[PDB]
């Protein structure tokens, strides 16, 4: 069979550039790429979050290291999500905080952590999980670098970006390494008898052919809903939240320090994320049409912020769910186009680097053996599916009433019978997936990282956060008082670390700044 | 000269029906009055929307209380039109929709608050107008009832029905107040050698004579265009579109809620009514048959809908116009039969009762002095011309330019003198029709709302919606520094109106439901 020689990607969006570039890496011969991206409609970059991944799966494999891809962004460090006021309903008196760290928790005799943490909680043991459980989250709350000012990595973490610039960097480094821009726009698609999409026509009359098309065309899903006619799977009865309002709010970085986590404030009728980076945080309120109005959202977000009536706004819609089919015929879907789901837990960037690596990983001829885009179908759907229960089980477990939207969470939504299960395992007191890889293990192994995605420490940050524990600890260390010691020691391990952690860590203001404004 | 003593209506559609039951309140003695309706030829009925002035100068000229008539057609509450995906080419990550609400802004200082909004607007202002002048967008966005539980009224509003049930209970209405019903087919139509109706002939071989001929035929005009040959004034100079396919669609009232408002959701050649009462809602996609195909359209309808090719749809074409005159010799046409504009601004139902309401102004005698049909003739023309500029200044000042149908409205319409005088004391700042009248004072005024139909307010919705402004705010606003004080404590108390209007209406569906199933 002839190989793909001809591709085109519709879209300049962070997808459409991460797929440029992703495939003019990976093809290193015999393909001729073009992206088309109109300049009439806008991109979608509110100020991002992302997961270690990122470096691991995407920059690593264009061969950018870090510190080459972070200034042009003007990146910053993102070691968690803060969870606020989610554990019940908000009191001002009251600080309703916790952490998800990125990396695992380690195990003591096969058993993680977190369960002897319970142990000690059922005997009365006061301090929240993940203060027992990692040695950061105090340097989090001290706005504390994760390097050493010598750029010595001392945690897990990724990245908080301006998204325009990312879209932008990727541009300049994929039409350097001979992908085809043209700006136009799309305006028919012609499928052929069989349903294969055979041209492009654009507005400016150019025809478009390719043997490989890329649909990154956002939300609008040109290529794969429009013309090829896939189904969404609108998956609104799994969560709520439809909309956002955002902004870039200016900081006193000087004052009040850079945040080296993402922050998730739970609302009236969502969540508001708030993403540092140097100067300014971007923030938005991701809400529920059904509960409250786009204008009394607006209210809040400017509410929470002190902010204007004047203060220009990003007004965002979003439908919750993937396409039936992520590739169909001679169309892969990539980025807003394939999926979406509310950015609660910074998995909208990861959907589209993992999925362009499963993409080379099933990589077709123009032949379009069914076997192959059935196979990357299926690592598509459980990739999204499994981050979609995820997420939603921050919703189903919250304690908050204090609202129709929370109690909506708590009582209406559909629920995965995966998920179902795993809460099970997880109320029994049994462990969720726990590996003895160490943090750099796991992360530059992407074919574990992901088919184990979530981790016990990921759901037990998440449900110990929200104040749902296990009936019990596990029966088995009631056998085991040795280990029961072991642990302790561990605890006493990173409890050191924590103040070694504290005394040594520059600021994230003072070494963002060292890497310079 | 004698009276009119006997009255025969062709038509049994919506305007028939009012006809009769009008005339019947209208003339308490002296009047015989019949009504013909085929059997064979069907009504026109889609699911209607309507306009306040159908309690005010219909209902309750007849003595029917809302809550008589209501119950009997299914009736639903509507608040406003909210137009969506009208004011540049719609992208499904941006929510764009504004409301045309009923009522009038209120003044200050004998300026309207769209016009101290304006001015805002240019210091970085961002609220929309509506939602900064009225105080009900944001409830009608939480799909609230226009009445607290207990009935009492709230914001001005109007009603959905069903077109079908409200011509039967006028039927009803009438005929037993002494309207004489003929089911029965009029095949010919004699005229006298003067060129006036001498008698009907009908299939089943009747004879009608009267003194007055009311067409209530429909789009056909059996008397005053076929047997008349009253020119008819085809508009589509004016406006493109001539075809509907619509249908009623079930909806999820327990899980969705019943809108409190009718949508015009903008297509690619027309645009979709919705039209929600208990239990479904009415919808056609309004078309134009020279930019797309019937089943294109159709298609297109389906697929808003998520509708199977199995659906049952009405398809509809019109002729966009009225006639030169209305009432010529002894014959007067009322609803479809007089003249038609597409449902953009729910004006269809109002023409007849408007008309009717006229005709009982200019009643004539046996003698039918032309002074009086003369006067009735251009009291139509001014209405149904006012309402025609109104409808094509929604197509003409739209930003779409995505479709060959939203460039032809850009660019390619034939515009009355007046409107785009409108337009252009719009764009120089100054305000339209203003009154310091309230909503009651107009709503009970008719002669002062037949002849300002439209007010500024109506205006400002539709081109602040739209997003076309005046070139600047009112010159003399930069004087009066204590009226822009005194505007921003009004625009203060709609913010108030409004949030307790969020925590104090039930939900439409609820209402509705109280009302009862
Ligand atoms: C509210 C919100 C918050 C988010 N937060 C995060 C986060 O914290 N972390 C994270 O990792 N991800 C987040 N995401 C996801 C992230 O923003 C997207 O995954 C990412 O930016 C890629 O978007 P995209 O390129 O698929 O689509 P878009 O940005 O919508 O780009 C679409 C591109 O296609 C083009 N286009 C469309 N139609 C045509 C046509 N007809 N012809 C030519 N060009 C066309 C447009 O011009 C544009 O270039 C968030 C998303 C949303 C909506
Ligand atoms: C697509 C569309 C959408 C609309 N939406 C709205 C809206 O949202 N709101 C609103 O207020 N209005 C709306 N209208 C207008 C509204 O439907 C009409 O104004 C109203 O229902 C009255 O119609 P009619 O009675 O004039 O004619 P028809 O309903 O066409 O009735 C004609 C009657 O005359 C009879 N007839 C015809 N010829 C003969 C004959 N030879 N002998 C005996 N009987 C005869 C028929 O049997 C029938 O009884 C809409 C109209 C259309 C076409
Ligand atoms: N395996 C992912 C899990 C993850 C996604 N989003 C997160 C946010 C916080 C912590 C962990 C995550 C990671 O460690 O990167
Ligand atoms: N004077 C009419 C104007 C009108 C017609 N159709 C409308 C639709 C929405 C708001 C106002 C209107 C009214 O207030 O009833
Ligand atoms: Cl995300
Ligand atoms: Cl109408």
């Amino acid at each position: 069979n002839k190989p793909i020689k001809n591709i085109v990607i519709v879209g300049g969006g962070t997808a459409g550039w991460m797929a440029a570039s992703y495939l003019v890496r990976a093809l290193q011969q015999q393909a001729n790429i073009t992206l088309i991206e109109s300049a009439a409609i806008p991109r979608i970059g509110v100020g991002e979050a992302t997961i270690p991944s990122l470096q691991k799966v995407f920059f690593d494999f264009l061969g950018i290291p870090e510190r080459e891809w972070m200034p042009q962004v003007n990146g910053a460090f993102k070691a968690a999500i803060k969870f606020v006021n989610w554990r019940k309903s908000p009191d001002p008196s009251r600080d309703d905080h916790f952490y998800h760290l990125f990396g695992n928790v380690p195990n003591c005799d096969g058993v993680p952590l977190t369960h002897y943490w319970l142990r000690k909680r059922e005997q009365g043991f006061q301090q929240p999980m993940e203060y027992a459980c990692y040695p950061q989250p105090g340097a989090l709350d001290g706005k504390l670098a994760p390097c050493l000012s010598d750029g010595t990595r001392q945690m897990s973490h990724a990245w908080h970006f301006d998204a325009h610039l990312v879209a932008d960097f990727l541009k300049r480094w994929a039409v350097e390494r001979g992908v085809n821009r043209v700006v136009d726009e799309v305006v028919d698609v012609r499928l052929n008898n069989r349903g294969y999409i055979s041209n492009l026509l654009t507005k400016e009359g150019r025809t478009l052919e390719a043997d490989l098309f890329i649909d990154c065309s956002g939300m609008r899903g040109l290529l794969i809903n429009q013309a090829l006619k896939e189904p969404f799977i609108d998956m609104s009865d799994y969560l709520l939240c439809d909309s956002a309002v955002a902004s870039a709010v200016p900081n006193d970085d000087a004052r009040d320090g850079v945040e080296p986590y993402t922050s998730s404030i739970a609302m009236n009728s969502g969540w508001t994320w708030k993403i540092p980076m140097l100067g300014r945080f971007g923030s938005g309120y991701v809400f529920s049409s059904h509960f409250t109005s786009r204008d009394q959202a607006t209210a809040d977000f400017l509410k929470l912020w002190g902010l204007s009536d004047n203060q220009p706004l990003n007004q965002i819609k979003f439908r919750v769910g993937r396409n039936k089919r992520a590739w169909v015929n001679n169309c892969v879907s990539i980025g807003l186009s394939s999926c979406f789901l509310e950015p609660l837990e910074s998995t909208g960037i990861y959907f589209i680097y993992a999925a362009l690596y499963q993409l080379v990983k099933h990589f077709p001829d123009t032949s379009f053996d069914p076997r192959l885009s059935d196979a990357f179908n299926a690592e598509i759907v459980h990739m999204f599916d499994d981050c979609r229960d995820f997420v939603q089980a921050h919703y189903f477990t919250t304690s908050r009433d204090d609202t129709p939207f929370w109690l909506a969470n708590r009582h209406d939504l559909r629920l995965s019978d995966a998920i179902k299960e795993k809460v099970q395992r997880y109320k029994a007191g049994l462990p969720l997936t726990t590996t003895s890889f160490d943090d750099s293990t796991y992360y530059e192994t992407f074919d574990y990282e992901f088919k184990n995605f979530w981790l016990n420490g990921n759901y037990y940050c998440i449900f110990a956060g929200l104040g749902m524990l296990p009936d019990r600890s596990l029966p088995l260390l009631q056998h085991r008082p040795e280990s029961i010691e072991k642990a302790e020691a561990m605890f006493a391990s990173i409890r050191r670390e924590a103040e070694r952690l504290r005394t040594s860590l520059p600021t994230n203001y003072d070494y963002l700044r060292s890497l310079r404004d």
